[PDB]
């Protein structure tokens, strides 16, 4: 019954503020935990720049652009892709950022996305 996509506004966090630097210890766990935190409204987004990924914990969960024409209501369509030891689980478009737990850190912006569930 889950709609295929959900409109979400994610808090954008600076990497040095992030208290919990990843979702888990395996590709399957991080994707599971990321989806659960997205559903609970406890997921943040870190924009990737030089120095960011080495300050976060692998496996990484990225949100990547899933199409070119869909940005309904200002929300870019995205899907989840995990990465561990240079191997990616999924193929998609450009990375919008890396997902991390949000535990109350103050964001610098909010990023509107239309997220593909599964
Ligand atoms: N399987 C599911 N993944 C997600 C991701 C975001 C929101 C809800 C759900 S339910």
């Amino acid at each position: 019954m889950e709609k295929t996509h959900v409109q979400l506004s994610l808090p954008v966090l600076q990497v040095r503020d992030v208290l919990v630097r990843g979702f888990g210890d395996s590709v399957e766990e991080v994707l599971s935990e990321a989806r659960q935190h997205l559903k609970d409204g406890t997921c943040g987004l870190v924009e990737v720049e030089k120095g960011v990924l080495p300050q976060l914990e692998q496996p990484y969960v990225f949100i990547k652009r899933s199409d070119a024409r869909t940005a309904p209501h200002g929300h870019v369509m995205v899907e989840l892709v995990a990465e561990l030891e240079g191997i990616q689980y999924g193929r998609s478009g450009e990375t919008l950022g890396v997902l991390v737990p949000h535990v109350g850190e103050i964001p610098v912006a909010y990023r509107k996305v239309l997220l593909r569930k599964n």
